[PDB]
């Protein structure tokens, strides 16, 4: 599908057996979602944007599916305000900006 | 032009005159940019992200040439990590999301 910008571009995901809302965020290199459980091994990491940081634990190699598309890669979880898919999965269904 | 997302969708903006590089920022409802000087008047405000909150100043019906691409809208200034290019001037030049 091809998305305007003229409201937020809002996505339903499927990760872990739950379904869940994302923005597709092309200025987000990884991508974070709310407090969720996830398999394998994780470790805590920091991210940061506008406003400071926060701490998340890392999930490498998790399957999700993005309007229907599926990726496999890294999943930060923490206290984000907002889902947001970043760039490491947007690129695995072949996402792109278009002017 | 279409840009994929293996490396960040940073493009160069020509904004009162100065050349700089910013972020095509899905993710953000509007846009904001490092400190400079914007000829005319502003309001103080306020915008949360990731992992808190900064001071911007406001400054509406700014004119931007973002690739090569004219648009007119709303611009922060303030000490954001780096610039992005919100939806707020993305919907100007038509930019679009295709998977
Ligand atoms: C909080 C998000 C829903 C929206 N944000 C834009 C987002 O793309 C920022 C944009 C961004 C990009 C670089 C630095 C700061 C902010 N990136 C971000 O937070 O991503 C983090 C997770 O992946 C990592 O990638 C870099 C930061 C990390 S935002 O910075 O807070 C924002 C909010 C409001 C406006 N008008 C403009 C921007």
């Amino acid at each position: 599908p091809q998305i305007t910008l003229w409201k937020r571009p809002l996505v339903t995901i499927k990760i872990g057996g739950q379904l869940k809302e994302a923005l597709l965020d092309t200025g987000a290199d990884d991508t974070v979602l709310e407090e969720m459980n996830l398999p394998g091994r994780w470790k805590p990491i920091i991210i940061g944007g506008i406003g400071g940081f926060i701490k998340v634990r890392q999930y490498d190699q998790i399957l999700i599916e993005i309007c229907g598309h599926k990726a496999i890669g890294t999943v930060l979880v923490g206290p984000t305000p907002f889902n947001v898919i970043g760039r490491n999965l947007l690129t695995q269904i072949g996402c792109t900006l278009n002017f």
